[PDB]
C-alpha cells in the first residue's frame, strides 16, 4: 500500500508520518517512508531548492519549470519506490505528486479542475511512471493557523492560502485517487485502521 | 579525444559530423557520434523539445529553465559519454555545453561576459562534472543561409528558437566570442566547405 501525506508548509507532515508509521507497526505491518523533495540525493531537487532561494536566474519565475524539476526528482526515485513497495507492507511518502498539482495551480490562480493540475497527472503518472497512491492523506490547515505556526514559496502568504484551497479541492474531487482529510490530532490507531 | 561540433540552427552540423567521422576512420582512428539533445533517450530532452513548440505552459519562457533541462539531459549522459571515450579513439558530439552558453546568453541579450555563460560553466563543468571537450569546433555559416535551411528543411515545423531570426544571429555572435576566448577549452572555427581530411589531421 502506497500512502502519500500532503499539506502546506507548517502543516506538520513529518509528525503525522511518524504517528501513522507507529500505528501501522503496532498493527503488525512493516513500514517504510520517503520524503520529497529528495534534497542532497538528486540534482533536480537541489536545483529546485536553490531556485526557490533566488538562484539560477529566471528559473523560479516559471511555474511549469519548477513543477518539472520536482517531477524529475521523483522520476529518479521510481526505482527506490518500487523497491520499497516490494519489501514493505506500507510505504508512506511525505509529499508526493499532489504537491506539484496544488502549488502549480495556486501559483497560476487556477483550481483543482484546472490545466496545471491535469498536466501534472498526465506527466508524472503516465510519462514518468510514478505509482499512483492508494491513499492521499491531506493534513488540512487553515491559512490563519498556518500563517500563525525563507524561500520564495514560504514567504508568499497568498500562495500558501491558495495552495491550501487547491488541496482541499483536490481531495474532494478525488484527484489521482482516494483522499482522507485529517487534523494534527487524528488518532493514529483509527487512521491506520481506516487506511488498512 | 572528445570533439564537440557547435553552431546555430541550419548550419549543417550533421553533415560536418559525418565527414569528420569518415576522415578520422581513414587516419586509422575509431569514432563514435552522439547528438544532443538526446531525443527519445531522455525525458528531459523530450520535454525540452515539446516546450520549444509551445507545450508545457510557461516552461520555455524561462531561459534558465530551458538551459537546466538541456543540462540535466547531458548529466544523464555522463556515463554514456565516458563509455564512448573508452571504446573509441575519438568521440564526436553534435552540440554540447557551449550550445547552452551560446543560446542562453543570446536569449538574455548577454555576451560571453554575462552571468548566463558563467552560470553554464559552473553548473555543467564544475557541478555536474561533464567531461571538458578536447576540441570545440564552431561551424560558422551565413545567418541568412542557415535561416533559409531551417525554414526549408521544415516547411516541407519550426520551433520557437528556429523562428527567431534575431536570436539566431546573436547566438552566432556569442559563439564567435566563446571560440575567440577559448571558453571551456580550445576552439577551431571552420566553414561549410572545409576539407574533411585536413580538419581531422588538425584535430588529431
Ligand atoms: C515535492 C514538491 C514540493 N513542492 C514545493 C513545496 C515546498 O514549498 C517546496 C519544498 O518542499 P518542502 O518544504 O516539503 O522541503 O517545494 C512543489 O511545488 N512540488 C512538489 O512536487
Ligand atoms: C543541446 C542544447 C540545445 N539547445 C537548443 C538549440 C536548438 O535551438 C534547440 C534544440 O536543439 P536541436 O536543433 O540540435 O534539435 O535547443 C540549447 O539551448 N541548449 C543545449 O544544451
Ligand atoms: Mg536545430
Amino acid at each position: 500500500m502506497l500512502i502519500a501525506i500532503e499539506g502546506v508548509d507548517g502543516a506538520g507532515k513529518r509528525t503525522l508520518v511518524e504517528k501513522l508509521s507507529g500505528a501501522f507497526r503496532a498493527a503488525g505491518r512493516s513500514v517504510a517512508t520517503l520524503a520529497f523533495p529528495r534534497y542532497g540525493q538528486s540534482v533536480a531537487a537541489d536545483i529546485a531548492a536553490e531556485a526557490l532561494h533566488g538562484e539560477h536566474g529566471d528559473l523560479a519565475s516559471s511555474v511549469y519549470a519548477m513543477a518539472t524539476l520536482f517531477a524529475l526528482d521523483r522520476a529518479g526515485a521510481v526505482h527506490t519506490i518500487q523497491g520499497l513497495c516490494r519489501g514493505y507492507d506500507v510505504v508512506i511518502l511525505d509529499r508526493y505528486v499532489a504537491s506539484n498539482a496544488a502549488y502549480s495551480a495556486a501559483r497560476l490562480h487556477e483550481n483543482a479542475a484546472g490545466k496545471a493540475a491535469a498536466w501534472v497527472q498526465r506527466i508524472e503518472f503516465a510519462r514518468l511512471g510514478l505509482p499512483k497512491p492508494d491513499w492521499q492523506v491531506l493534513l488540512a490547515v487553515s491559512a490563519e493557523l498556518a500563517g500563525e505556526r525563507r524561500d520564495n514559496y514560504e514567504r508568499d502568504a497568498e500562495l500558501q492560502q491558495r495552495t491550501g484551497a487547491v488541496y482541499a479541492e483536490l481531495a474532494a474531487q478525488g484527484w489521482g485517487g482516494r483522499w482522507l482529510v485529517v487534523g494534527a490530532d487524528v488518532d493514529p490507531g483509527r487512521l491506520a485502521a481506516t487506511l488498512a
